[PDB]
């Protein structure tokens, strides 16, 4: 019948890959150095072995096997339990440190058989390689590395076991491996990246075939933590959720009437406008109106600390404090620049997973794009907004305009789109003097007030007004009185 | 005579070759790995062997045969079932996995003896080779390449069998073939591409030269389903179609007194306008209607899940599920990142194949172009088109503006040019509160209202009004009263 | 257990490598020349003698140790007096000046050797090498470099000492070292570099990678000083910072009024407008309001000369020599292109460290921005921003406008959404002659006066007036009368 493939157990590969690596096939693992290739080997052998009870093989030939378990150790396991219980075997074809002579091509022979008994008598299932370059560094030839490399493939089919084979590279761009020969050889090939763009870093993997099967195409995005590699195939997402018909208040009732009644549970909701406008009172009786039903809810902070949050929240009579001993409202402020954009998305899901709020609020969109490219902000946006909407989590969300009483309240990020409903302040001219304007420009579950309307900030929070009736070309900033 | 051509059975491909490939002559066809050369190779000889009752011969030097059937099934053919049947043949040129001696140019002698054989012994028409370069690795001076694969182009030409050579490339705009020489001996040329852009990748199949003959220039982009190869040659298509005097209704009584009577059967539709217009109240009327009179329809849907459509759908006296229930409606959501943008050709094209519907929507056409380059999304949203209309399926498309009460209500993408009616929607600002208005632009078959008209969006569906009559500067989005 | 780490004592090494260096391992330090990987090597070890009473060895190739002493001694240390003391050794494997033999694999062994003695000799625990490519260069082969470096690696590991070797290269962007094989075979990799873009060079450290560990990514810009390396890891900033409830006056009673009562002590004021609208004297009256009640306040010049600003000073009443004699004013005139904008922030930083300032003031932001990118002046903004914030000092910014009369007082930069509070000056044309208007943007942590009002200047300082009622469109620049 068709190829069958052996999960990974590796978040989001096993989706980009569709079930995982061909069974009783090689893949080759290619990259620069720095991309983790080691990594995604260890990880590999370790996930059969837990999960799968799969013994497996880890050739080595750069490392001491106590580096690969001291190093491994960093992830929160133990290989060298693993092999102590027979589960686990490292085979250890490493130099000698101390001075290592010249071999032919006998050393792959010798390497193949080891690996073969080592198979057999841990009943490998899962074999991978650090560097298959160790025995093609020994000579300059190219076409004997095509040959070298067959060989190794081949032969690794005949016995039938699953392999990981890592291989490396100079570019990011250019060749996938060093002799331009490799990625030929070899009928399933992944690359890791890790590109330098501007002063940052970015990791991404790619499976540029598997032959005989299929696959998703182009780069994913990846990072790591604490527990190994973690990808985010965004394309991969589903647009399969469950709606609601379940309204929340947002703590401000002149709002919720312009809403028709509160917003929905499962929406998401972005509030966009000039700053100062008061985007972080909304957000903040966003929160507090959570916590004021008893429900759990988390404020992610970029533009301002903890300690003026705490006081610009007591200026409107809100008790932040409070909400915290209670373990209703958490804050988590942090730079943009502390973390990569897609940490920021594994930040963000982490906290949720922890403390499972109903409710959760993004103090500055705009802020996150400041170190980014569109391609890349938007990507977030809308990982961020599929993740809430599918764990059912309300979300509000803020984008700052740079029309200083410029109206024009538009985004060049056009989150709208995606977003369902949307609130729009800015600043306006009345009288020779500056004011405020609140408008509900849409919503997609309901009727919604199409009012323009004057509103101030106070100690109490926000003070909402009626119409400018009898003004034109509000929208401009510049209303006109008749 | 002049120079006949081979049919291949690939879709696309005989129409940009204009006739498939010159008989009794060979073709190169090159590529970075992971391109599918060996599926266009596999493709060819299977198909002549279906479709034209011609045995053919696969030389195999890089892969066990055993590996060619087992991957050949994925796409839903059996290659042994031809081999027992004595139609198709494969030569085992392969090296020994075990260990393999070094040969000379005696290698390319008995390699050419070997295949005249096979071709005599199945009177084989269609002969095809996995990788040239199986005996050029074996030596680096390019005017021996030169020489050898002259020998073997001129050997096969001697045979008169058609021949589908592969050869391999490292970079996508470099040297056509590894020595340099290559494409200046092979008469027939053809490069495969599987471009690396922003972070995704995009097959094209080129055809730079045949000799002796004509063929459509430039990089034609292609993808791989579970059929094989199939090409999307959009300058091939034509401009030959059957007009139609038939109207339709919209659902919407007013719009459909505006367009003179409906909308003409066989038209193209686009809806453009600020996000929450009320655009996908026009989409859902539009299919609503093709169900209430029992036609087929299909919605693709891009923004929204289908959970959201349903809800939305009811909200607004649309029973969706009921017309699911009488397969009168069909719901296709996906993410514009689920796929390539010629993927979703493919979707739309087989969706419509299956499901044979009198009309289709589109939910969203400035979705799909979020990712991919201007000229990438004009060749999708024409291709669309004009399959849409030498269907003859009545079609509605949406585009989305970004301007919030600018009015403006423009396209950067110009597909209105493309399209027979062109219905505009805003925002606009009356009495210091935001509203809505609706004008037909244009109908390239009729008379229409001229009108700019006020509109609002009820439980029962939309609400369309007079005219804005004793005003002026409707279209900036900020109107005066006077 | 986990792997542990060894603190550089290197400002902003240590917190980007999260706690310095791997223990009992190797690291590589490359860069092109002139980079300072010299200073690196030094530093470390120093810092290891008198921090933690750590002895070294310093293992010299390219230079005689007279010049090693000799240089170090710019930085303010004296290395021969630690050599005395027996706390570093300095191992010379230097070639012979007057004529050098050639020698074979024997050199290394012999090296290593010597190495080990001294390290067990003076009970090293921290060892670093100026040049591991001194015996690397005495022949091509890249493949016995691969060898190369991995015995001289382990066999450092065997001892356990930490370890800095040092590498070059002679691209920015390039591979990583001259034979390519380098930064696989090293397990943690650093790279410096001294990038030259337009016309001005910027210094930068990075990790590449840590085996088994973790640290901050991408580049981290650095500058040298008399004290040595100091780099600026701005994603380690904190967003902890303490909050107040203290306002205090800008010298303007009228302002004050507007601002709710002065300023917040800990808050950040950006002043913004066209050039001539007085931001000069908005700054000048907030450093002499510090003065006149005794507070130490820095003001940094760029635009005008001390000699001018004492002249413009007293022509608006403000005896700036008298607040000079009392120590209480400081006047830091430097051009942007004096120095890097990165030296410019240290410059602040020092300056504020040594005088213990209440208040700070920055004459021109829109200067520094002069010979910078939009990212690398942002960056400078932020870490400005920050460290006066976590410093509780209070600090005044401006940013000039290019619109003559054109209002609009916006930035491209966007510093206002970091700030805290936002002044907005302009010129308004009103009765066919040109006037001044402020108005108060926002406030954070306050009420604030929405009004547009007029002003002028007199030689008393700034004179406000009553806002512009009956005036529309003022924020245009061009106020009609109605
Ligand atoms: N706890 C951790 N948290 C985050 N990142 C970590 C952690 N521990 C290790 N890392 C990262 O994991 C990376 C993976 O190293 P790995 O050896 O797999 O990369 P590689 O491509 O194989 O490198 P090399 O070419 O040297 O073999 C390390 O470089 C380091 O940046
Ligand atoms: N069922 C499928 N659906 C979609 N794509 C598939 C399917 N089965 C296989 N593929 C794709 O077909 C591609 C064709 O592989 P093929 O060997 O022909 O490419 P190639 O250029 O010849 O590669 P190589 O250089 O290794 O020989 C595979 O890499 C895989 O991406
Ligand atoms: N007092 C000082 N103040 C500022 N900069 C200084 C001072 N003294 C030295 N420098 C700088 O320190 C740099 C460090 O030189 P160093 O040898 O460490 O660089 P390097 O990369 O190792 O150079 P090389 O490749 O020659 O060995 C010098 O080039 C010089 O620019
Ligand atoms: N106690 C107060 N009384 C009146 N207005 C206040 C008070 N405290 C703060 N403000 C207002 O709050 C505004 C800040 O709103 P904020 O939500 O932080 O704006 P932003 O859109 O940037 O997030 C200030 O500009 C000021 O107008
Ligand atoms: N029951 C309702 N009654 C009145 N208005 C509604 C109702 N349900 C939804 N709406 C209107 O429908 C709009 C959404 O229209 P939609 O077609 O989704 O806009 P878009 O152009 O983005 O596709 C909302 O902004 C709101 O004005
Ligand atoms: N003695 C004075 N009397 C009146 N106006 C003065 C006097 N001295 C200077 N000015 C005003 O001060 C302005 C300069 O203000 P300044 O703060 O330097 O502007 P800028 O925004 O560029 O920093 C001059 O254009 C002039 O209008
Ligand atoms: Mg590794
Ligand atoms: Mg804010
Ligand atoms: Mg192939
Ligand atoms: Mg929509
Ligand atoms: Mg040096
Ligand atoms: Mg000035």
């Amino acid at each position: 019948q068709a190829i069958a493939k052996m999960r990974t157990m590796i978040e989001g590969f096993d989706d980009i890959s569709h079930g995982g690596l061909p069974i009783g096939r090689s893949t080759l693992v290619s990259g620069t150095s720095g991309t983790g290739k080691t990594l995604f080997s260890i990880q590999f052998l370790y996930n059969g072995i837990i999960e799968f009870d799969e013994p497996g093989v880890f050739v080595t030939f750069e490392e001491t096997p106590q580096d690969i378990i001291k190093n491994a150790r960093s992830f929160g396991w133990d290989l060298a339990k693993l092999v102590d219980e027979g589960k686990l075997f490292i085979l250890d074809a490493s130099p000698d440190p101390e001075g290592q002579e010249v071999v032919g091509g006998f050393d792959l022979s010798a390497l193949i058989e080891r690996i073969n008994y080592a198979i057999q008598k841990y009943r490998a299932r899962r074999v991978s390689i650090d560097s298959v370059t160790s025995v093609f560094q020994q000579y300059d030839a190219s076409s004997v590395v095509r040959r070298e490399l067959f060989r190794l493939v081949a032969r690794l089919k005949q016995i039938g076991a699953t392999t990981v084979m890592t291989t490396e590279r100079i570019e990011e761009y250019g060749p996938i491996a060093r002799y331009g020969v490799e990625e030929f050889v070899s009928d399933n090939v992944v690359i890791l990246r890790n590109v330098l763009e501007g002063e940052r870093r970015r990791r991404t993997l790619e499976i540029l075939k598997l032959r005989g099967t299929s696959h998703m195409k182009g780069e994913y995005p990846f990072t790591i933590t604490d527990h190994g590699i973690n990808i985010f195939p965004l394309g991969a997402m589903r647009l399969t959720q469950r709606s609601s018909n379940v309204r929340v208040s947002s703590g401000v009732v002149r709002l919720d009437e312009m809403c028709g009644g509160g917003f929905f549970k499962d929406s998401i909701i972005l509030a966009t406008g000039a700053t100062g406008t008061g985007k972080t009172l909304l957000v903040s009786r966003f929160v507090e109106n959570a916590c004021a039903n008893k429900e759990r809810a988390i404020l992610f902070a970029y533009e301002e600390s903890r300690a003026q949050l705490l006081r610009n929240a007591y200026s409107w009579g809100m008790d932040f404090e409070e909400m915290e001993r209670q373990n209703l409202l958490k804050i988590v402020c942090a730079y943009p620049e502390s973390a990569g954009l897609e940490d920021h998305l594994q930040i963000i899901k982490s906290e949720i997973n922890d403390f499972k709020p109903a409710r959760i609020a993004i103090d500055s969109l705009s802020a996150l794009a400041r170190g980014v490219s569109n391609n890349a902000f938007r990507q977030f946006v809308i990982g961020v907004t599929g993740y809430a909407k599918q764990e059912e989590i309300t979300g509000l969300f803020t984008n700052t305009s740079d029309q200083f009483m410029g109206a024009h309240s538009i985004t060049d990020s056009h989150i709208a789109e995606i977003t369902d409903t949307i609130i729009l302040l800015q600043y306006v001219e009345i009288r020779g003097e500056m004011s405020r304007a609140i408008n509900v420009f849409k919503m997609r579950g309901s009727w919604h007030d199409k009012a323009i309307r004057e509103f101030m900030i106070s100690d109490k929070g926000p003070d909402i007004k009626d119409s400018f009736r009898n003004f034109e070309r509000i929208i401009s900033g510049s209303p006109t009185r008749i």
